């Protein structure tokens, strides 16, 4: 089947459109929102393929919406990039969690994809 749905959370707008011009050479559904909760206001329902956080931001802090974004959709693979000051948000993962956390470098693809796969890989 190929294809996939990655649902990713930047910061301002100008952003989301960023990625998914990269993320249309290869054709996949690479939603990007502006803030982590306005994010799962869209998904409410539930992650489509896989979710994502950047750890870019304005100011001090590094998008506060992470537990947020578990709390709503279950806990479906998901990938937070490495952060400075998200740490925090992220000790939300060893602890009954489905996401580790994404060094650099990375493709748009390469990352997207790699994902695409995890989400139907383990599912014993």
């Amino acid at each position: 089947m190929q294809r996939g749905i990655v649902w990713v959370v930047d910061d301002d707008s100008s952003i989301r459109w960023v990625l998914e011009r990269a993320l249309a050479g290869a054709g996949l559904t690479c939603t990007t929102f502006e803030n982590g909760n306005e994010v799962l206001a869209a998904l409410a329902s539930k992650t489509p393929d896989v979710l994502l956080s950047d750890i870019r931001m304005p100011g001090m802090d590094g998008l506060a919406l992470l537990k947020q974004i578990k709390q709503r959709h279950p806990m479906l693979p998901v990938i937070i990039m490495t952060a400075h000051s998200d740490l925090d948000a992220a000790v939300s993962a060893y602890q009954q969690g489905a996401f580790d956390y994404l060094p650099k470098p990375f493709d748009i693809d390469e990352a997207v994809a790699l994902v695409e796969r995890a989400i139907s890989h383990y599912q014993e």
